[PDB]
Protein backbone atom coordinates (compact mmCIF):
# COMPACT_ATOMS: atom_id res chain seq x y z
CA UNK A 1 0.00 0.00 0.00
CA UNK A 2 2.45 2.21 1.50
CA UNK A 3 1.02 4.86 4.25
CA UNK A 4 -2.06 6.37 2.61
CA UNK A 5 -3.28 9.68 3.35
CA UNK A 6 -5.26 9.22 6.46
CA UNK A 7 -7.38 12.03 5.81
CA UNK A 8 -9.80 12.77 3.10
CA UNK A 9 -9.93 16.14 2.61
CA UNK A 10 -6.35 16.63 0.71
CA UNK A 11 -4.82 20.15 -0.65
CA UNK A 12 -3.15 20.84 -3.54
CA UNK A 13 -1.23 24.07 -4.55
CA UNK A 14 0.44 24.80 -8.26
CA UNK A 15 3.29 26.34 -7.37
CA UNK A 16 4.20 28.28 -10.58
CA UNK A 17 2.94 27.54 -13.91
CA UNK A 18 4.32 26.17 -17.40
CA UNK A 19 4.57 28.90 -20.32
CA UNK A 20 3.37 26.13 -22.70
CA UNK A 21 0.17 26.86 -22.06
CA UNK A 22 -2.38 29.37 -20.91
CA UNK A 23 -2.54 29.62 -16.87
CA UNK A 24 -6.48 28.40 -16.88
CA UNK A 25 -5.88 25.45 -19.05
CA UNK A 26 -3.40 24.69 -16.37
CA UNK A 27 -5.59 24.89 -13.42
CA UNK A 28 -8.50 22.89 -15.46
CA UNK A 29 -6.07 19.92 -16.52
CA UNK A 30 -5.12 19.69 -12.78
CA UNK A 31 -8.24 20.18 -11.09
CA UNK A 32 -10.01 17.68 -13.73
CA UNK A 33 -6.93 15.63 -12.63
CA UNK A 34 -7.99 14.82 -9.38
CA UNK A 35 -11.61 14.76 -9.99
CA UNK A 36 -11.16 11.66 -12.16
CA UNK A 37 -9.80 9.90 -8.53
CA UNK A 38 -12.28 11.82 -6.62
CA UNK A 39 -15.19 10.13 -8.61
CA UNK A 40 -14.30 6.89 -7.65
CA UNK A 41 -13.14 7.22 -4.00
CA UNK A 42 -14.40 9.00 -1.25
CA UNK A 43 -10.75 11.60 -1.39
CA UNK A 44 -11.61 15.57 -1.41
CA UNK A 45 -9.43 17.61 -3.35
CA UNK A 46 -9.08 21.48 -2.22
CA UNK A 47 -6.96 23.97 -4.04
CA UNK A 48 -4.97 26.64 -2.10
CA UNK A 49 -3.25 29.50 -3.10
CA UNK A 50 -1.16 30.52 0.03
CA UNK A 51 1.01 28.48 2.76
CA UNK A 52 1.89 25.18 2.38
CA UNK A 53 -0.29 22.30 0.50
CA UNK A 54 -0.19 18.37 0.99
CA UNK A 55 0.23 18.22 -2.91
CA UNK A 56 2.53 20.58 -4.29
CA UNK A 57 2.44 20.78 -8.27
CA UNK A 58 5.99 22.05 -9.70
CA UNK A 59 7.30 22.53 -13.12
CA UNK A 60 11.12 22.33 -13.50
CA UNK A 61 13.70 21.81 -15.89
CA UNK A 62 16.50 19.45 -14.60
CA UNK A 63 17.35 19.63 -11.17
CA UNK A 64 15.12 21.54 -8.57
CA UNK A 65 16.06 20.68 -5.30
CA UNK A 66 15.05 16.85 -4.95
CA UNK A 67 17.81 14.61 -5.88
CA UNK A 68 16.35 13.73 -9.12
CA UNK A 69 16.76 15.90 -11.95
CA UNK A 70 14.62 16.02 -14.95
CA UNK A 71 16.79 14.59 -18.23
CA UNK A 72 15.67 17.62 -21.17
CA UNK A 73 13.10 16.71 -24.04
CA UNK A 74 12.23 12.98 -24.36
CA UNK A 75 12.59 10.18 -21.63
CA UNK A 76 11.27 10.87 -18.18
CA UNK A 77 8.00 13.28 -18.58
CA UNK A 78 7.11 13.84 -14.74
CA UNK A 79 7.44 12.09 -11.27
CA UNK A 80 5.80 12.10 -7.79
CA UNK A 81 6.12 11.10 -4.64
CA UNK A 82 3.73 9.16 -2.56
CA UNK A 83 1.99 10.08 0.54
CA UNK A 84 3.98 11.32 3.28
CA UNK A 85 5.03 14.24 5.38
CA UNK A 86 7.49 17.17 3.39
CA UNK A 87 8.31 16.03 -0.30
CA UNK A 88 5.83 13.15 0.57
CA UNK A 89 2.27 13.88 -2.37
CA UNK A 90 4.46 16.35 -3.85
CA UNK A 91 3.88 16.07 -8.37
CA UNK A 92 6.79 17.40 -10.26
CA UNK A 93 6.49 17.83 -14.22
CA UNK A 94 9.07 18.30 -16.66
CA UNK A 95 9.64 21.76 -18.35
CA UNK A 96 11.61 20.17 -20.83
CA UNK A 97 8.21 18.81 -22.33
CA UNK A 98 5.58 20.63 -23.95
CA UNK A 99 2.74 20.40 -22.38
CA UNK A 100 -0.23 21.00 -23.98
CA UNK A 101 -4.27 20.58 -23.53
CA UNK A 102 -4.58 18.08 -26.67
CA UNK A 103 -2.48 15.34 -28.64
CA UNK A 104 0.37 17.36 -29.67
CA UNK A 105 3.34 17.54 -27.36
CA UNK A 106 2.67 16.04 -23.66
CA UNK A 107 -1.12 15.80 -22.45
CA UNK A 108 -0.88 17.48 -19.01
CA UNK A 109 -4.40 16.08 -17.88
CA UNK A 110 -3.17 12.53 -18.48
CA UNK A 111 -0.12 12.82 -17.27
CA UNK A 112 -1.91 14.29 -14.27
CA UNK A 113 -4.03 11.57 -13.85
CA UNK A 114 -1.03 9.03 -13.89
CA UNK A 115 0.98 11.42 -11.52
CA UNK A 116 -1.69 11.64 -9.36
CA UNK A 117 -2.10 7.89 -8.82
CA UNK A 118 1.99 8.01 -8.02
CA UNK A 119 1.41 11.26 -4.96
CA UNK A 120 -2.01 8.92 -3.55
CA UNK A 121 -0.14 5.26 -3.09
CA UNK A 122 -0.89 3.66 -6.63
CA UNK A 123 2.54 2.30 -8.22
CA UNK A 124 2.34 0.93 -11.79
CA UNK A 125 -0.33 -1.64 -12.89
CA UNK A 126 0.34 -4.77 -15.82
CA UNK A 127 -3.12 -3.71 -17.52
CA UNK A 128 -2.22 -1.68 -21.19
CA UNK A 129 -5.02 -0.19 -20.97
CA UNK A 130 -4.81 1.14 -17.28
CA UNK A 131 -3.80 4.83 -16.78
CA UNK A 132 -1.32 3.32 -14.22
CA UNK A 133 0.65 1.41 -16.90
CA UNK A 134 4.04 2.65 -17.07
CA UNK A 135 4.18 3.78 -20.34
CA UNK A 136 2.34 7.37 -22.37
CA UNK A 137 -0.55 7.53 -23.93
CA UNK A 138 -2.86 9.93 -25.28
CA UNK A 139 -6.86 8.75 -25.79
CA UNK A 140 -9.39 11.28 -26.40
CA UNK A 141 -10.04 12.86 -23.17
CA UNK A 142 -13.80 13.58 -23.32
CA UNK A 143 -13.87 9.43 -23.68
CA UNK A 144 -10.99 8.61 -21.49
CA UNK A 145 -11.86 6.18 -17.87
CA UNK A 146 -10.04 4.89 -15.55
CA UNK A 147 -9.71 1.25 -16.07
CA UNK A 148 -10.95 -1.65 -14.02
CA UNK A 149 -7.39 -2.08 -12.27
CA UNK A 150 -6.95 1.53 -11.46
CA UNK A 151 -10.44 1.92 -9.88
CA UNK A 152 -10.14 -1.15 -7.79
CA UNK A 153 -6.38 -0.61 -7.26
CA UNK A 154 -7.43 3.07 -5.67
CA UNK A 155 -10.41 1.45 -3.61
CA UNK A 156 -7.99 -1.15 -2.46
CA UNK A 157 -7.00 2.01 -0.92
CA UNK A 158 -9.01 4.59 0.20
CA UNK A 159 -12.34 2.33 0.30
C1 LIG B 1 9.93 8.62 -13.31
C2 LIG B 1 8.63 7.88 -13.06
C3 LIG B 1 8.09 8.23 -11.68
C4 LIG B 1 7.62 8.21 -14.19
C5 LIG B 1 6.24 7.75 -13.76
O1 LIG B 1 5.98 6.53 -13.72
O2 LIG B 1 5.38 8.60 -13.43
N1 LIG B 1 7.96 7.65 -15.51
C6 LIG B 1 8.22 6.20 -15.66
C7 LIG B 1 9.70 5.80 -15.66
N2 LIG B 1 9.84 4.37 -15.93
C8 LIG B 1 9.45 3.44 -15.06
O3 LIG B 1 9.05 3.71 -13.94
C9 LIG B 1 9.48 2.00 -15.47
C10 LIG B 1 8.90 1.05 -14.64
C11 LIG B 1 8.91 -0.30 -14.99
C12 LIG B 1 9.51 -0.68 -16.18
C13 LIG B 1 10.09 0.27 -17.03
C14 LIG B 1 10.07 1.62 -16.66
S1 LIG B 1 7.75 8.51 -16.76
O4 LIG B 1 8.16 9.89 -16.50
O5 LIG B 1 8.51 7.90 -17.86
C15 LIG B 1 6.17 8.48 -17.13
C16 LIG B 1 5.63 7.40 -17.84
C17 LIG B 1 4.27 7.36 -18.16
C18 LIG B 1 3.38 8.37 -17.76
C19 LIG B 1 1.95 8.33 -18.18
C20 LIG B 1 1.22 7.14 -18.25
C21 LIG B 1 -0.10 7.16 -18.71
C22 LIG B 1 -0.69 8.35 -19.14
C23 LIG B 1 0.04 9.54 -19.10
C24 LIG B 1 1.36 9.52 -18.64
C25 LIG B 1 3.92 9.45 -17.05
C26 LIG B 1 5.29 9.50 -16.73
CA1 LIG C 1 12.20 14.76 -19.93
CA1 LIG D 1 3.68 17.15 0.39
CA1 LIG E 1 7.89 23.37 -21.68
ZN1 LIG F 1 11.14 16.34 -8.45
ZN1 LIG G 1 4.26 6.01 -13.13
Amino acid sequence: MGPVWRKHYITYRINNYTPDMNREDVDYAIRKAFQVWSNVTPLKFSKINTGMADILVVFARGAHGDDHAFDGKGGILAHAFGPGSGIGGDAHFDEDEFWTTHSGGTNLFLTAVHEIGHSLGLGHSSDPKAVMFPTYKYVDINTFRLSADDIRGIQSLYG
